[PDB]
C-alpha cells in the first residue's frame, strides 16, 4: 500500500464553490500526496493516471448560452506555469444536468501541482454523492 | 499475469436488463475476481481502478421528464452496507443517445462487492458491441 | 520509467482529420510504443489499459439527423481482423459541444494495433488544448 494516491470529492457543505475533501470513507489522499490551496500535489516524480468528475445542474434554460467547462491543469515547480492536460465543454441549453469526465497518464515531477477546475460553481452538484471527485495514482 | 482484473459486458441477448458477462473475446474476468448476482467480488484488499460505461438510446421524448443514471456502488463484506462510489444523472429531453462514464480509484477489501447499475434498462442500448461496459483493475 | 506507454494528441495544424501527435509537452510514446500510420502499436503482450477522448463542435443544427461517434478498435495482428473494444454514439441535435470519453483495460498482443477513430472530422474540435487525446499504460 506505497504507491502515490489520491481520491478526493466536492465538500457538500461548501456553497457556490469546488472545494476537494478528502474522506474517512471511499476517498483517499496517501503516500506522499497532499492538498493544498484546493491542488493535489506530486509527491514524486513519474507516470500518474489523473482524473476528474463534475456533474452540473440547472433549473431552466437562461436568456444567455451558458458554457461549462472542466479542466486539469498542470502547474510545474521548475516553471509555476499552468497548463491544460485535459479539458472539455458543454451547451446544456440549444432541470437539465450535464457531467463531465476527464482521465489521462502524465508524466510528472516531484512537487507539481494539479487543479481541477470549473466555470460555473453556481450549477455545480456537489450535495450529491459519487459525482463530483479528482484523482491521481502513480503508475 | 497475476493482477486481480475483470472487463465485463452487457449481454446482448438478454432483454431489457443489465446483465453482465463475461467473454472469450476481449473481455476479462481473472486471477481472483467472480462475477456472483450480477456483482464482481473482489479477491483482494488493496487500491482497485473501477470503471463502467452504459449507453441509452430512445426513438423520442416521452411526456414525462426521463431521468437517466448509472452508478457505481460497493457492498462491503463487513456491513453489507451499500455506498455510493461514482455516479451521474442525463436528461435526455428538454433518437436520442446519452453515454455516461464513471472511473475512478479505490481501496477495497477481500470479498467486498460492487455494483453497476442503471434505472432505465428500456433505454440500454447493449446490442450495439463496446457500449456497455464494467471493470476493474487491483493497482 | 519502462513501461510502455503512450499519451498522443490531435494535431491542432492538421485540417478535417483526426491526427495523433506525440508532443514535447504533456504527450508520451515510450517504451516501445509507436505511432504508425496514426495507430498506436503495441510492443509487448499484457494487460493495458487504453482510452481516448474526442470533442465534437458545431455552430447550428443542419437539416439531417448527425450522429457522432468514437471508437477504439483492437487490429490484432495474428488475424488483421478490427474489432470494436469501446465506442460512444451522440446526437447533439433533436453552438453545441460533444465531448465522448472512453477507457478500459484490455489483454493485447505483441505487434496488435489501436485505432481511435471518428466518423464527422469536420466537426472535431482539434484547436483547442486537452480536448482530444489518446493513450495506453501497460499495467
Amino acid at each position: 500500500s506505497d504507491k502515490p494516491v489520491a481520491h478526493v470529492v466536492a465538500n457538500p457543505q461548501a456553497e457556490g464553490q469546488l472545494q476537494w475533501l478528502n474522506r474517512r470513507a471511499n476517498a483517499l489522499l496517501a503516500n506522499g500526496v497532499e492538498l493544498r490551496d484546493n491542488q493535489l500535489v506530486v509527491p514524486s516524480e513519474g507516470l500518474y493516471l489523473i482524473y476528474s468528475q463534475v456533474l452540473f445542474k440547472g433549473q431552466g434554460c437562461p436568456s444567455t448560452h451558458v458554457l461549462l467547462t472542466h479542466t486539469i491543469s498542470r502547474i510545474a515547480v521548475s516553471y509555476q506555469t499552468k497548463v491544460n492536460l485535459l479539458s472539455a465543454i458543454k451547451s446544456p441549453c440549444q432541470p437539465w444536468y450535464e457531467p463531465i469526465y476527464l482521465g489521462g497518464v502524465f508524466q510528472l515531477e516531484k512537487g507539481d501541482r494539479l487543479s481541477a477546475e470549473i466555470n460555473r460553481p453556481d450549477y455545480l452538484d456537489f450535495a450529491e454523492s459519487g459525482q463530483v471527485y479528482f484523482g491521481i495514482i502513480a503508475l
